[PDB]
C-alpha cells in the first residue's frame, strides 16, 4: 500500500493552469511501510477512471485528450526507504484543445487525478461573469511592469463542482505622472516620464483591454518636488491643473485619477503653504470638472493636517470615491479608539464612509516576525473581533511587482488578503491566486508573467 503524490503540490489531485503553454509536474510513490527489498514500480495513464471520479465528486471533466509525455516512469524504491524516485509529466498544449478542465488519472501499473485547466483567449476555463464581492485596487509601476498583467491574475474561488474564476482586481492605478511648474515657472503642469507616456500613447493596447475585462483604470499623479501640488494652488493654478487632468482622462479614455499626496516637497514657511482647505477646494473643483469619473486619494505622512474636520463646509470623504494610506502591510483603523495596534486617528478623513477606505494597503516587502504578526493581527482583530466589517470592502495593493528572491512569502499572500477575509472567512469560499504556483506563474522568480514590452 502506498500513495502516489505530487512532488510540488500538496493537493491530492492537483489542478494545473494551462495558458496556451505546456505544463508539467513531478510525482512519486510514498509507501506506508519501508521497502523490504529494492523494488521498481511503473506509473501509467488510465483514462477509464474518469467516469468514477466524476460520479464521486460531482464533476463533469472530460479526459485530457492532449499529448502527455511521462519520463522516468519506472519508480525506484530502494530498501529501507519509503519514497520512490520521481516521474515527470509534461502536458503538451495544442490549439486543438478546447477551453475546459480535463482529468488525467495516473495509476501504479492509490491514484493521483491530474486536472488541467485549458484557458480561453481571455480567462481560464470556468471563468464567471460573477463580480468580485469587494473592490481590489492594484497599482502598476509602469517603470517595471506591464499594466496588462492585471488581465492575467485571477482568483480560483471555491471547490469542485463549484469552481469559479474571477479577475483578482477591479481598479488599476497606473504609476505615475507628476505635477511640476510649467516652463514659465508660474503654473502647474502634468509631466510624464518615458514609460507612462508609452502606456498612455498606446491606451488601445494597454488600457482598453483592461477596461474590456471589467477593470476601471485610473492615472496616479504624485509630486515632482518643486513645492507646488494639490494643496497649495491659487484660483488660477487650480483651474489649470483641473483643466489639464480633465483633458488627460478624456484624451486617454481613463476612468479616473488617483491623487497620491506625496513628493511635493511643500515649503514649511512662505506664501504658498499646503492646507487641507486648499485640498478640499481643489478636489471639489476636480469633481465638478470630471463628473462621475473616479477620484481617489492616497494619504501619507506628508498630507496636510485638518482632513478629520470639514474645511469651509467641505468634507473630502464626501467627494472622493475611495481613499487609503501608504502605511503598508498593516490595517489602519482611523475610527478605533484605544486601538491596541497603534493610534491611527491622523488618517481620519471627514465624511468618508468606512466602506470607501482601503484599511489595508499591502506592498511587496519581506516582513519580520513582529511585522508579520502586526499585519495578521491588525487585519483579523479589526474586521472580525472589533466588528469593523465595513473595512473589508476596499483592499489596495501598492505595486503588483515581480516576485524575486527574499519576497516569496509576501508574494504568495499580499494579493489574497481581501479574498481571504471576504471569501474564506466571511463566506465559505476557498480563494487561490492564479496563475501562482508552477513554472511561469506569478510566484516563479525566474519568470516574468506579463513583462514590459517597450
Amino acid at each position: 500500500l502506498g500513495v502516489l503524490r505530487s512532488a510540488n503540490y500538496a493537493e491530492d489531485n492537483p489542478l494545473l493552469e494551462m495558458d496556451h503553454k505546456n505544463v508539467s509536474d513531478e510525482c512519486m510513490l510514498t509507501l506506508t511501510k519501508p521497502a523490504e527489498q529494492t523494488i521498481t514500480y511503473t506509473v501509467g495513464i488510465d483514462k477509464t477512471l474518469v467516469g468514477a471520479y466524476n460520479g464521486k465528486n460531482g464533476t463533469n471533466y472530460t479526459p485530457f485528450p492532449g499529448d502527455v509525455i511521462l519520463t522516468n516512469e519506472q519508480l525506484k524504491l530502494e530498501k529501507g526507504k519509503q519514497e520512490s524516485s520521481k516521474a515527470h509529466l509534461e502536458f503538451t498544449y495544442d490549439k486543438n484543445l478546447a477551453s475546459a478542465i480535463y482529468l488525467l488519472p495516473l495509476i501504479v501499473k492509490q491514484t493521483i487525478y491530474y486536472r488541467i485547466n485549458v484557458w480561453d483567449e481571455f480567462a481560464p476555463a470556468e471563468y464567471t461573469t460573477e463580480p468580485l464581492v469587494f473592490t481590489h485596487i492594484g497599482y502598476i509601476d509602469t517603470e517595471n511592469m506591464n499594466p496588462l498583467i492585471a488581465n492575467k491574475l485571477f482568483y480560483k474561488l471555491g471547490r469542485e463542482p463549484h469552481l469559479s474564476y474571477v479577475h483578482a482586481f477591479s481598479v488599476i492605478n497606473l504609476l505615475t505622472a507628476t505635477v511640476k511648474y510649467d516652463q514659465s515657472g508660474s503654473m502647474p503642469e502634468i509631466s510624464y516620464n518615458k514609460d507612462i507616456s508609452y502606456v498612455l500613447g498606446h491606451a488601445k493596447k494597454y488600457i482598453m483591454p483592461l477596461q474590456a475585462q471589467g477593470h476601471k483604470v485610473c492615472l496616479t499623479i504624485k509630486g515632482d518636488g518643486q513645492g507646488i501640488g494639490f494643496s497649495n494652488l491659487n484660483a488660477t493654478q487650480s483651474q489649470k491643473l483641473v483643466y489639464d487632468i480633465r483633458k488627460c482622462l478624456e484624451i486617454y479614455g481613463l476612468d479616473g485619477v488617483n491623487l497620491y499626496d506625496e513628493d511635493f516637497s511643500y515649503k514649511k514657511e512662505g506664501d504658498n503653504l499646503p492646507s487641507a482647505a486648499n485640498l478640499c477646494n481643489f478636489v471639489t473643483a476636480l469633481r465638478q470638472a470630471i463628473d462621475d469619473k473616479l477620484i481617489t486619494y492616497a494619504m501619507t505622512e506628508e498630507s496636510a493636517s485638518g482632513l478629520d474636520q470639514s474645511q469651509n463646509g467641505i468634507e473630502l470623504g464626501k467627494i472622493v470615491d475611495y481613499a487609503w494610506t501608504n502605511q503598508f502591510n498593516r490595517l489602519v483603523n482611523p475610527w478605533r479608539e484605544d486601538n491596541p495596534f497603534g493610534d491611527d486617528s491622523q488618517w481620519k478623513i471627514a465624511g468618508l464612509e468606512q466602506t470607501k477606505f482601503g484599511a489595508l494597503t499591502s506592498t511587496l516587502k519581506s516582513l519580520s516576525q513582529e511585522e508579520g504578526e502586526l499585519m495578521e493581527g491588525s487585519i483579523f482583530d479589526n474586521i472580525l473581533d472589533a466588528g469593523y466589517m465595513d473595512l473589508a470592502n476596499v483592499f489596495v495593493v501598492n505595486s503588483i511587482a515581480k516576485v524575486v528572491a527574499g519576497v516569496e512569502t509576501q508574494g504568495a499572500t499580499y494579493l489574497l488578503w481581501g479574498a481571504l477575509i471576504n471569501y474564506d472567512v466571511l463566506q465559505g469560499i476557498n480563494p487561490e491566486l492564479v496563475p501562482g504556483l508552477g513554472k511561469g506563474g506569478y510566484l516563479d522568480i525566474h519568470s516574468d508573467l506579463c513583462p514590459k514590452d517597450w
